[PDB]
């Protein structure tokens, strides 16, 4: 019942397509063309997924609380969706846009095919895009830091459900809270660090990607960041994040959560950039984020029903 | 015996890393730390194939004409190899560069593997990258013109071989000749135009990549502009060429031809470009050459014998 970018794993390509919707609320024309076109992506996904089953193609619309006044009038807005240019006192790179076209799969030239194709039905009098990313995975599922990214990531549909998607039974339920970040890497700072250096970074071995225990890594190690609890229940994440970049350019990770509350998100981000305890991550040494963006995925059916 | 991005067929990505050789002849040191990375190169091609034979891993290191006498002094040099910037006077786009690096693989993250490792192998102080392409294959094989691309391609070991690369018992036997050019699409120009105005343009039907007839279709059409032969003898070359670029930004086609002579490829430059007939392929009105190189890539044995 969700839209298909949370549950799925391993995925080998992801686009990340994030604008601004140029159809104003009163328009009615331009609306309905809106929404026909939102339907012609959901069935392109399911077309896609019929004649393409290797791709484990997956798809996802996903609209901010700027803009969801405007997209309908009948869709209860999220309780929690607000902008992530409200964190701008402390994180830097935040960018809020109205609209995330995100899409999975493990080959290019379908993942490419639905981003075109959705592209090309909006039209430049629809979305403003500011923001195209081709993520790719790399061997072994590692960072640029080549450090593997995805251990601690929630596994499996039941984990990545309670995680991942809001709970059965509640407003918006099967919806998600989605943030994305773009991060750009230092890897001229990073790679002379000496091994000790890098693990400390992280909080976990760069080989295995085995857990240094909480006791004997620094407080502001990514994991000691990141890995957090409130009330004995884990602020766990569902991370789609992927690579992306010019070997000899600009290069970085294309960051992107799905959380059953955006106030998961939100206290790693306030963990990591000093707002909880005065201290910054101390992966932010050799990354900087120029992004940033809060949306809401709906539901498959209110997606439809907007 | 040849460098392995000639004979192999329909590859899904492909890496594009185009610069200029920081290193001078007399360095002894810096050329024989070089030609250890070159040898890592190779060795390194083997080991991912070894590991992924899905990626059916191919990659070629080429060397332009400019560059030949500073890489080797005992491997004679290719008798047809010149800069392309001979063709400036009538061709747009040319940027001769000593070096190409072209990676091709069936996933992209053995793909970006092997163009990372190599270039941080290789490095700032070895080689100054002016262009990296990450190309992909879209489905149907299609150019972004939306025109299937790849039709009329010599198919086969022995007619790769024939047309491919420098024949046995010749001097540089079973290296190839190689040119890159890097095209920018106006699609906005080309949109627009009816089906056909756009087959007239290439010289087949859109959908199934039926040839038209010689006699029916313009002598600018493209396959009329480039399906050239001489004495008899058909000009045929192999192109490995995939599109790039941003759906919302810059985009268009990598293309890059191998060849069993350079003249192969020369001749089908002066048609398309009007230094044969004086006119210009019709293609032309809708993209644009922004780079260009001619290079050499030796046979595998001759390429670490330099
Ligand atoms: C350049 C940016 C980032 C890099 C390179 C990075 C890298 C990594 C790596 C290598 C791990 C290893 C452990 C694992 O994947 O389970 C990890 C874990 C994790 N990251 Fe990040 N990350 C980045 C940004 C972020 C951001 C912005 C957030 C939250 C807003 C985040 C949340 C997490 C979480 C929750 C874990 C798992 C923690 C646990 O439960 O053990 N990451 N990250
Ligand atoms: C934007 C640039 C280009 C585009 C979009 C393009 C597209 C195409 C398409 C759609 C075909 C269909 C037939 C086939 O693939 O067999 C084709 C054929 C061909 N192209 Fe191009 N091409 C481009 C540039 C070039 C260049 C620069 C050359 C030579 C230097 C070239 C040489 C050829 C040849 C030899 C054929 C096959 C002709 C035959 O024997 O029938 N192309 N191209
Ligand atoms: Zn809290
Ligand atoms: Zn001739």
């Amino acid at each position: 019942m969700a839209q298909s970018t949370v549950l799925p794993m391993h995925c080998l390509y992801g686009i990340f397509l994030e604008g601004n919707l140029k159809i104003q609320k009163n328009d009615q024309e331009g609306l309905k063309k809106f929404k026909d076109n939102i339907k012609k992506f959901t069935l392109e996904l399911d077309e896609i997924d019929k004649i393409s089953p290797q791709s484990r193609i997956g798809g996802a619309i996903c609209f901010s609380s700027d803009i969801w006044d405007t997209v309908t009038k009948k869709i209860s807005k999220p309780k929690e969706l607000k902008s992530v240019n409200t964190l701008s006192s402390y994180m830097p790179g935040t960018s809020q846009r109205d609209i995330l076209i995100h899409i999975i799969s493990d080959r290019m030239d379908t993942c490419f095919k639905l981003a075109q194709d959705t592209m090309r039905n909006f039209g430049e009098d629809q979305l403003d895009i500011k923001q195209e990313i081709h993520g790719f995975r790399r061997v072994e599922e590692r960072d640029l830091t080549d450090f593997i990214d995805g251990t601690e990531n929630p596994d499996g549909d039941e984990l990545r459900t309670q995680y991942g998607l809001v709970a059965a039974g509640q407003p918006n339920e099967f919806g998600s809270y989605v943030f994305t970040q773009r991060y750009v890497h230092n890897l001229k700072k990073w790679y002379p660090e000496p091994l000790s250096v890098q693990q400390d970074t992280v909080g976990r071995t760069k080989k295995d990607s085995i857990e240094i225990p909480r006791d004997k890594r620094p407080i502001t190690s990514h994991v000691s960041r990141t890995d957090l609890s409130e009330n004995g229940k884990d602020l766990k994440i569902v991370r789609q994040s992927l690579p992306y970049g010019q070997i000899t350019g600009e290069k970085g990770l294309m960051f992107i959560a799905y959380a059953c509350s955006l106030h998961n998100i939100e206290k790693q981000l306030q963990s990591m950039f000093g707002q909880l305890d005065g201290k910054h991550d101390l992966l932010l040494k050799y990354t900087t984020p120029v992004t940033g963006s809060f949306y809401f995925a709906p539901s498959k059916k209110e997606l439809l029903e907007l």
